[PDB]
């Protein structure tokens, strides 16, 4: 049950590449699948496989299978609409209404809530790393083993990560969502980002952003990591917004 037959997998095309290795659109005996080709040692993740393969939730890319040492062929569900960043730029304001933005935010928040609950840190939360299914559901990944504009400032200095730094990246992600995928920190220069953020600078609300969504973003951006709200509390704040703001 986690091993698939390599004999039946077809690698069709490279569709992304992470540090781990490229990611491919594959064909597993009939269905479109996404495949993580690893070469450059994997042996780490594989030890934690059962526990990291224990991770299942509907907003986490589902694992289908795994080929090993021939250096892994990780097989997962295929997210037909790609990266949310790309989707937000493509679809843009014209296609994506207010219900769609809160649903993407809730989808990611629920996945974050879940990983938070299992004591798992994401470390690279950003609209680029969120995928959209053919059914319009945003999901994040569970495979696992510094981008200045997304990373909490204590995680840039300290080089260590926690759920609380994922909370900082989630606000940055909300800002991406509400701005239809604009690169973060449009008012300042890349070089100045860290030094302004460290003194409390916060991005202004995306154009047309709902006041209450802007407060959630702001709460994610506390400089005291411990004082950022949990994904459990974020989930309640976003559910609250959905219930009254519509």
């Amino acid at each position: 049950g986690w091993a698939l037959n390599m004999k039946e997998l077809k690698l069709l095309q490279t569709i992304g590449k992470g540090e781990f290795g490229d990611v491919m659109l594959g064909d597993y005996r009939g269905n479109k699948v996404a495949v993580k080709c690893i070469k450059n040692d994997a042996q780490a993740f594989l030890a934690e496989a059962s526990v990291m393969t224990q991770l299942r939730h509907s907003n986490l890319v589902q694992l289908l299978g795994v080929i090993v040492e021939e250096g892994l062929y990780i097989v997962t569900e295929y997210m037909a609409k790609g990266s949310l960043v790309d989707y937000l730029r493509s679809r843009g304001r014209s296609v994506l209404g207010g219900d769609c933005l809160l649903k993407f935010s809730l989808d990611v928040c629920e996945a974050m809530e879940y990983l938070e609950g299992n004591n798992f840190v994401h470390r690279d939360l950003a609209a680029r790393n969120v995928l959209v299914s053919e059914d319009n559901v945003a999901k994040v990944s569970d495979f696992g083993l510094l981008p200045v504009k997304w990373t909490a400032p204590e995680a840039l200095r300290e080089k260590k990560f926690s759920t609380k730094s994922d909370v900082w990246s989630f606000g940055i992600l909300l800002w991406e969502i509400y701005s239809f995928g604009r690169v973060p920190y449009p008012r300042i220069p890349l070089k100045d980002v860290v030094p302004r953020v460290e003194k409390g600078y916060k991005m202004d609300a995306p154009d047309g952003c709902p006041p209450a969504v802007y407060e959630v973003m702001k709460n994610c951006w506390h400089l005291d990591a411990a004082m950022r709200p949990s994904f459990l509390q974020l989930r309640e704040q976003l559910e609250h917004i959905k219930t009254h703001e519509l």
